[PDB]
């Protein structure tokens, strides 16, 4: 079911401040190690005219590395799989909304996601494209009605030095019961490897791994 | 260009909870008099299983009535017109997106409507269809980057008694040069006339004045 | 007990950035017109390092003026009186909280007050001293587990132009069995009428009318 | 300056939901370790009438493993100092602010700090005492301003099972000129280890240690 070695295609239809895009992506992964690395075109919509890094976490926590002593969400709920929601509420008032449908055939992910950007100031980075990555990050995940949730205090790191906050709240769905964890954490990386001028293809990796604290 | 009888179509294509709808609505007002009246219908996804009033205040401040001394930013947009994009977070942790382009064809109104929920409890009054009306409310109006912007406390009245509080921040943009008006209030008031056993099908009336506050 | 006429004295401790603070006061008002006048005096900590504007509201819903159909929470819980509690969320992460415990003896309200202030950035408008006035508001009142909440969305006019937005929430505990009311709202206008260079002294005056909405 | 093994002397004077208390402490940590142990007495307003737990994050991140490839922002700042101010958000509306001033005298840290709580539920579980422990953490730390911040996501273990969710926001301030850290990481860890029936007697345990993420 999941292997070693699995590969990922996705459809990703949005909008940001209005601007209506299609990105389509390819990528390949190892669950079990918790690493993944995707090529993304945009198919509509080029050039972006926002910061494309506010898209990066939403192009699968079945790709993060769980010890033996944490139930395994996400690498549980397959074949059936599991899709998740998310609010992205930046520090200026720009807002995102996703969603993920994750479905499975033989080795191959499919991401059926939906994206929306709203309310960014015309002169803060999103909207001016002044920022250079994501900053890694420490996910808490825990169980709220029979699902998982995962908060994360994300930063992005900007042009010409300083951060710029964002606060996720993710809602993961199982499509089949599943054995629930305890409250644990994720710890990830993303970055990307390469892009084009415009950003209309780009290269890009994540890294995660689940643990338990300190320890 | 803006008269005191007009029209207005409206189609909203959305998704909550991960459950797709498309709403189609025709209906018409009276700009001067700050009231309108629309009929809704369902198209594609019922029955809906969330809460219809998430959705009524999407379903255009050209319908408020602004006294002499306040400069009307949305009649003043037009012919051209303006487009809005609002957040809607709601205390559970629930939060919406969405936008309206709002276009006029001689004496109708049409509107381009995207709207996104996610994150809402699956035992909150949303999902299970526990809210009654929205309370009346005041809306903050003030210029921030040479823009229109209104945040409103809000308050579904639920089932049994009891509020649930949701913020709204919309963001208002005039496809043209527009005089700015000083900071003050839109006091408005919305209501479900009369649906069918599902809401395939709602009647929808809104009244809404601005005013400078006490006084 | 609650004449027409009532006089007003006050106790204020405080720390703002760590600056500590006592501020005395004074004053009249008219509880069922819903005006009030307060002479403020600094007795420790002057010269205040932060704008006196953040404490205004600070220094009682007695002093609104309630018509026939809402019942007035306020006015009802004496002589045993209420105390409120109150945060205020300001937009670049400031946040304040406040108590007023409000006791009566003949025709003088008395008050006890706390106030802190935490995590103002040093070059914000309000470490800067760069506020004129609050705008004008309307309270959002509600019962929440049998005691009165009220929501604000308030701004401060700030120099140079601009708004910077603050939200409240105030709870209100009355001492005995009351009335309570349903959902509705408190205008209100709040005006530093003089002060002295420092703002070692201050007379400040409040108007504040409650009303159902639109109507 | 700082030493292997140190003490600590506080005083901390509060007030919650309108209760009034004075707690003082005594004991001893490694700063280099990242490890300490206090014992607390409550002094004034025993019994507390809310959840201990609220408090025991206010009673230095002098005691912070920190590696050599990060610049230790908090071992720095003496003999000179720092002092600290946080807000503590809750998922029901509860808002706390805290502050510390922390001087050094010999091998004797001392703590004037203050507390104030605002706005709980009196059905919620701070009020109902219902809040067994702190899960584990990892605050975010990133240079604003000069000074240095922190943001936590804090999550309650609840009597039942289920968590109730907290946002912290501290800002560090240093008495003297020191090197700034890049955006890092700090996991920490703490725990009651033993307490008597009301907690007028209580001893706390914390261990903190700095990291860069992944790797
Ligand atoms: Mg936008
Ligand atoms: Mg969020
Ligand atoms: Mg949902
Ligand atoms: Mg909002
Ligand atoms: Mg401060
Ligand atoms: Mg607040
Ligand atoms: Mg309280
Ligand atoms: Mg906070």
């Amino acid at each position: 079911v999941i292997k070693s070695d699995m590969k990922i295609k996705l459809r990703m239809e949005g909008t940001v401040n209005g601007h209506k895009f299609v990105i389509e992506g390819e990528g390949e992964g190892k669950p079990y190690e918790g690493t993944q690395t995707m090529n993304l075109k945009v198919k509509e919509g080029a050039p972006l005219p926002f910061a494309y890094d506010i898209l990066t976490t939403v192009f699968n926590r079945v790709f993060a590395k769980y010890p033996k002593h944490i139930p395994d969400y996400f690498k549980q709920s397959f074949p059936e799989g599991y899709s998740w929601e998310r609010s992205m509420t930046f520090e200026d008032g720009g807002i995102c909304t996703a969603r993920n449908d994750i479905t499975l055939e033989g080795d191959c992910f499919f991401y059926e996601i939906r994206f929306d950007g709203v309310n960014f100031p015309p002169n803060g980075p999103v909207m001016q494209k002044k920022t250079l990555k994501w900053e890694p990050s420490t996910e808490k995940m825990y169980v709220r009605d029979g699902v998982l949730t995962g908060d994360i205090n994300m930063a992005l790191l900007l042009e010409g030095g300083g951060h710029y906050r964002c606060d996720f709240k993710t809602t993961y769905k199982a499509k089949k019961g599943v054995q629930l964890p305890d409250y644990h954490f994720v710890d990830h990386c993303i970055e990307i490897l390469s892009h084009d001028k415009d950003y209309n293809n780009v290269k890009l990796y994540e890294h995660a791994v689940a643990h338990s604290g300190l320890p």
